[PDB]
Order: C-alpha cells, then sequence, then structure tokens
C-alpha cells in the first residue's frame, strides 16, 4: 500500500488464527533537561524523527500485550519540572507505577470496524498524540516486522499549545476488515492527556471503549493483505 495519508486507507485479511485482543504498547522514559534549564523540558519530543527513531534512544520501560477498553486519561501533575509518579488505567495492562509527567507511548495493531461507513476519529492529547492509520500509511499487513518504521505522513495528531490542539480522521471503511493504526503520545512536563474516540454515520454514539475493536495480529510469510473489494 501507498505510505500518504488517505480517506479509503486499505486493511488487512487476517487468517484462520484468531485475532489477539487489544493492542501492543511499548513504554519510554523522557527525562527532563538538567536542573535550572530554559525551559525545563525536552523539546525532543518535536524533532521531526522522534516518532521514528529517536525515541529508541530512550530507556525501554515495558512493552506489553492486550491493551484494550478505553485508553482515555488524564494524569494531573502537582509541579512543574518534576518527575512524578503514576499510574495508566488498568486498560493499558501495566501494573506498575512511572513518570506519568514525563514519558513517551508507542500503540499499535489494528482496528476492526463493526459498520461500514464513515467514521470520524478525535483525538487529544497532552503533550502530543501522532496517529497513523491504514496499510501503509501505519504498516504493511501481518509484515509489520519489515515496515515498522517506514510510516507516512500522520492521518492526525494533537499538540498541546498548538493550533492544533484537537484533531479529527475521517476515513470510509468496511465492517470486519482489520486497519493497521499507529499511535504515538508523548508527555514533556506536568498533566498528561490522551483521548481517542470516533463516531460513524451509523448512529449519534461515541465510542470510547475499544474492547471490540482493537485487535493484534501475528505477520506471517506473505502478508495479510485485504482481499475484499
Ligand atoms: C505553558 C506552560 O509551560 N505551563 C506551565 C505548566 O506546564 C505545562 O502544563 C500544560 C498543561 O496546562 C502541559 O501539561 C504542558 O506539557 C506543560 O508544559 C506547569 O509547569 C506549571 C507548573 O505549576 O506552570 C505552567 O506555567
Ligand atoms: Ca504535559
Ligand atoms: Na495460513
Ligand atoms: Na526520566
Ligand atoms: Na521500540
Ligand atoms: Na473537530
Ligand atoms: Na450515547
Amino acid at each position: 500500500a501507498s505510505k500518504d495519508p488517505t480517506t479509503f486507507p486499505l486493511g488487512c485479511s487476517p487468517d484462520i488464527t484468531t485475532p489477539k485482543k487489544g493492542l501492543s504498547m511499548e513504554l519510554y522514559s523522557y527525562d527532563f533537561r538538567k536542573k535550572g534549564s530554559y525551559p525545563c523540558w525536552d523539546a525532543a519530543y518535536l524533532d521531526p524523527n522522534y516518532p521514528r527513531t529517536g525515541y529508541k534512544s530512550h530507556r525501554l520501560l515495558a512493552k506489553v500485550d492486550g491493551v484494550t477498553g478505553n485508553i482515555n486519561f488524564y494524569y494531573h501533575a502537582t509541579k512543574g519540572c518534576t518527575p512524578q509518579l503514576g499510574h495508566l488505567p488498568a486498560s493499558y495492562n501495566y501494573p506498575k507505577p512511572l513518570t506519568m509527567t514525563n514519558f513517551t507511548m508507542l500503540l499499535y495493531g489494528y482496528f476492526r470496524p463493526k459498520v461500514t461507513g464513515f467514521h470520524t476519529f478525535t483525538i487529544s492529547a497532552d503533550d502530543l498524540l501522532f496517529v497513523n492509520f491504514g496499510a501503509g500509511n501505519a504498516f504493511d499487513c501481518c509484515r509489520r516486522d519489515s515496515s515498522a518504521d517506514h510510516f507516512g505522513n500522520y492521518q492526525a495528531y494533537a499538540i498541546w499549545g498548538s493550533k492544533t490542539a484537537k484533531d479529527e480522521l475521517t476515513v470510509h471503511l468496511d465492517a470486519g476488515v482489520y486497519y493497521p493504526i499507529r499511535l504515538f503520545y508523548n508527555n514533556r512536563e506536568y498533566d498528561g492527556a490522551l483521548s481517542f474516540t470516533f463516531k460513524t454515520e451509523s448512529n449519534e454514539n461515541t465510542v470510547s471503549d475499544f474492547s471490540e475493536y482493537f485487535f493484534s495480529l501475528d505477520d506471517t510469510e506473505e502478508g495479510c493483505p485485504g482481499l475484499i473489494s
């Protein structure tokens, strides 16, 4: 698939193996600058290659499976320029404290729609959430191994304090097809927040609980390109 973001993204058709519930998550540290710097937070999170290669230089905290449910959070800090502990919601399947003021997080896997039609995803973040969506744009169907670092221009992005603090992505999707998805998050300092929800043209319900929507698929030899059309 093309890497470019599109309104009609390509999806994937898994084989016999049952998709596993939830997304994969990786957590990385994101240190402050040395005492007395102005500002105190590291600006690395906005380097253009930070979401591709830069984050990998940071200390790996965790890699977990099975992230699903409601993945939204709001972490309230009490002090600027200070690492403070907190916990992710239970949905993240990570039962240890981390520096919720300052960390990087990567989620990847597949989104399976329940209805065929236009979906509008709405995102917000403190500090940053970058979203790739579709085969190629995120990664290749059951070939994430060979394509994970080759994602394309973001389908949506949100940066706290910017002219784009919230964003939307509208895409036409087919029910029961599995669409590659990559979420890249950072908190630089202080409060952190992530909101990821959607609506469809089918009804006026907002979906915030991804239990029946987020899945993981094993990579395979020849891939699992979408077979529908
Ligand atoms: C703009 C700014 O620097 N605000 C300071 C606070 O830090 C920011 O807080 C926002 C949320 O309001 C966001 O989380 C951002 O990442 C942070 O940089 C904080 O340092 C506060 C300490 O009391 O001072 C504000 O001025
Ligand atoms: Ca913040
Ligand atoms: Na097979
Ligand atoms: Na740190
Ligand atoms: Na990694
Ligand atoms: Na909007
Ligand atoms: Na409702």
